[PDB]
């Protein structure tokens, strides 16, 4: 009786394991599978899908104990969807030592400390009752349980199978259950209706990857889709001449980025990186691909920070004349430097790329395109520079400057980005600073740094763009998610 849902997405995430699936692609299908302890309510107080409001969820109700733990109160009879009750033991074990946290959680679940506060072992106060702390004050964990770090899993499920496994059958309390996947292919979700909250009003979900934009308008035109992610503005066109279709977008949470391995020798110091970032004409590329619709940060600091943004920094300069002056300082020496991009897995990438190419050209740069195949994993080594995002998953400052670039993370241990020593105090700093004067001057100063050492080098907020059937009532959020919930309705 219910409509069977066709999304055609760009991909599929590696794993539907919560935290390894974070990604572009994960969170739009793990959304569905999972429930958190509080929800954002994205459309609360007439908001066009990017409010900030957290409400409760899988938490009945919380009250913060003191600065560094907060008591939660869970609902009762919230079933798994292989039949187990969702109780305190869970929820502790979502947050503790042995699945997220610890040195051997860690070799399955690569970012869990990562992107983790200073988590401590949660106490189990009774079959409802959990509460969940840090070893050190954090004025974060709220933001954090109503994050993607906060899709609560079964206990003994999980550890019967281990992260990666679970990541290929996956079990939550949301209101779809998973039922098949074909890597890089599909997966197939369907309507869970024990679910606690409303009702779902799609009998299955189908997630098909078709990777070339072109391909998936093609397909949502001859009626193979319902939704297609991840299109670009001047993609309208193609779509709203017919009437039964549109197009629906939004500015999102995210930063389309460029980023080095910094362990080649041409991009061990920041002389290149800088030379590389001012030599990118950000506006141009935004009015030439975007309709001027993306969003160009001012500096690594975005509104949704909050008491962390700041309105009056000054944007990143375009400035050719001093990018060339760095190109000489660098003694760079002629080599093509290749730059990786898994075709347009990110809207506007390849067209973004061939426009950057010209604007290096023009500082004296030989940069080459090297677009590979979906399922064709680079070697780290065979990387000089490559394509990357960063969702802005709290409204708070530290993601993603700290998350990713911070001490210890894959930026310097993998990327081997050498970080000042300063920057990574900071780092550590501002995760026990409440706000106010003094860290919205530390972000400052960290992005200060970023800025001159350039490990990245940041180039819009992307104008998020789906195509769907008007039949199928359904409106984007501000980040790189879907959400069913009080926003799917067929007719
Ligand atoms: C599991 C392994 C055993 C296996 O060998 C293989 O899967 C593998 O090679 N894994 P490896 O780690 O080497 O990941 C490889 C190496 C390379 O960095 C690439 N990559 C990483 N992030 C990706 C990205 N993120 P995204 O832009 O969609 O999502 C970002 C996310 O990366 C980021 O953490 C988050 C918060 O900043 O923001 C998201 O938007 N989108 C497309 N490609 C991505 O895949």
């Amino acid at each position: 009786d219910r409509r069977a849902l066709r999304i055609g997405v760009n991909g599929l995430p590696p794993s539907l394991e919560p935290i390894n699936g974070i990604s572009n692609t994960g969170p739009r299908i793990i959304n569905q599978i999972f429930d958190a302890l509080i929800r954002r309510d994205y459309f609360a107080d007439g908001a066009k899908g990017n409010n900030i409001k957290l409400v409760p969820a899988l938490a009945e109700s919380f009250e913060r104990i003191d600065d560094k733990s907060i008591r939660f109160k869970l609902r009762q009879g919230v079933k798994f969807h292989n039949g187990a009750e969702m109780t305190a033991e869970d929820v502790a074990f979502t947050f503790s030592s042995e699945r997220l946290w610890g040195d051997e959680a860690i070799k399955t679940v690569p970012n869990g400390r990562n992107f983790s506060p200073n988590w401590d072992e949660p106490v189990v106060e009774d079959k409802y009752t959990v509460v969940l702390r840090t070893k050190t004050p954090s004025y974060l964990i709220e933001k954090y349980l109503g994050s993607w770090l906060g899709p609560i899993v079964p206990k003994e499920y999980y550890k019967s199978l281990g992260a990666v496994a679970f990541g290929n059958k996956p079990i939550g309390t949301g209101p779809y259950k998973f039922r098949e996947l074909v890597a890089n292919d599909h997966v197939t979700l369907e309507a869970n209706d024990g679910y606690w909250g409303d009702k779902p009003t799609a009998s299955t979900i189908t997630y098909q990857v078709v990777a070339e934009p072109a391909t998936r308008v093609a397909g949502l035109i001859s009626g193979e889709y319902d939704i297609i992610t991840t299109l670009t503005p001047d993609d309208m066109a193609l779509v709203d001449g017919y009437s039964d279709l549109e197009t629906r977008g939004t500015l999102i949470e995210n930063l389309h980025m460029f980023t080095f391995n910094m362990n080649q020798p041409i991009f061990q110091n920041k002389t290149l990186r800088r030379a590389l970032a001012l030599a990118v004409n950000r506006p141009l590329i935004v009015e030439a691909l975007w309709k001027n619709k993306a969003s160009i940060p001012n500096g690594f600091n975005f509104p949704h920070y909050g008491a962390t943004y700041d309105p009056k920094r000054k944007p990143m300069e375009f400035n050719l004349k001093e990018a060339k002056r760095l190109v000489k300082e660098s003694g760079y020496d002629g080599t093509p430097i290749t730059y990786h991009t898994m075709g347009n897995y990110y809207a506007n990438a390849v067209p973004a790329l061939m426009m950057m190419i010209e604007m290096w050209k023009a500082a004296g740069i030989t940069v080459v395109p090297k677009i590979f195949a979906p399922g064709t994993t680079p070697k780290d080594s065979d990387i000089l520079i490559r394509n990357w995002s960063n969702g802005q998953w709290l409204t708070d400052g530290l993601t993603t400057m700290v998350s990713e670039f911070g001490p210890g993370r894959g930026v310097q241990k993998r990327w081997g980005w050498k970080a000042p020593a300063e920057f990574n105090n900071l780092c550590d700093q501002v995760a026990q600073l409440k706000d106010g004067e003094e860290r919205s001057a530390a972000f400052n100063r960290l992005r200060d740094i970023f800025e001159d050492e350039a490990p990245a080098v940041l180039m819009y907020q992307p104008y998020d763009v789906y195509a769907a059937r008007k039949d199928v009532q359904w409106s984007p959020v501000s980040f790189e998610t879907m959400e069913f919930r009080g926003n799917l309705n067929f007719k």
